[PDB]
């Protein structure tokens, strides 16, 4: 679908058998989700943002279904104020910017 | 133009008579630029993001030309790690997400 930006570009995703709303974020290199229950091994990692850095858990090869499109990639889980779908997954669902 | 997301969606903008490169960021409500010289009155504001918050100067009714498209709006200036063009301006240049 085509999405205008008068409102936050939120979509529904299913990951780890759970449903969540996430922001389609072209400015983010990575995908980071709020604290949630995911299975498997993970490594410690630090990512930066507008106000500094936060520590998160890195899960690789995680399956995510974004607005009906499946994608597998790295997902970070930590103290983010909102669920963000970054470019590593946006490219997989064929998301583009147009103007 | 149409922009895929395998690389950061950077565009050239002209603001305050200066040329800068900025990120088309669908996840940002606001537009924030690294410290720069802008004329006029401004109001101290506080914005948040990953990592916490930063203090910025708020300039309203600022003329900005993004990749050839003119737009007038609020622009925040402060210790941001990168120039961000948020939805407040993306809507003005008719930018949409597609997938
Ligand atoms: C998630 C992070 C992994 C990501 N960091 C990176 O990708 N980096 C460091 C590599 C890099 C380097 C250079 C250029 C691009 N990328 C990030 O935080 N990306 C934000 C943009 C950014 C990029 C680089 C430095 C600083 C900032 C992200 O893409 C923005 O869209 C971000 C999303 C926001 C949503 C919920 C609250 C935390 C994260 N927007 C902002 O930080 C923005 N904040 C808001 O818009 N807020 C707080 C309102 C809001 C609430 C809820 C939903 C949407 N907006 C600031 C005013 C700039």
């Amino acid at each position: 679908p085509q999405i205008t930006l008068w409102q936050r570009p939120l979509v529904t995703i299913k990951i780890g058998g759970q449903l969540k709303e996430a922001l389609l974020d072209t400015g983010a290199d990575d995908t980071v989700l709020e604290e949630m229950s995911l299975p498997g091994k993970w490594k410690p990692k630090m990512i930066g943002g507008i106000g500094g850095f936060i520590k998160v858990r890195q899960y690789d090869q995680i399956l995510i279904e974004i607005c009906g499109h499946k994608a597998i990639g790295t997902v970070l889980v930590g103290p983010t104020p909102a669920n963000i779908i970054g470019r590593n997954l946006l490219t997989q669902i064929g998301c583009t910017l147009n103007f």
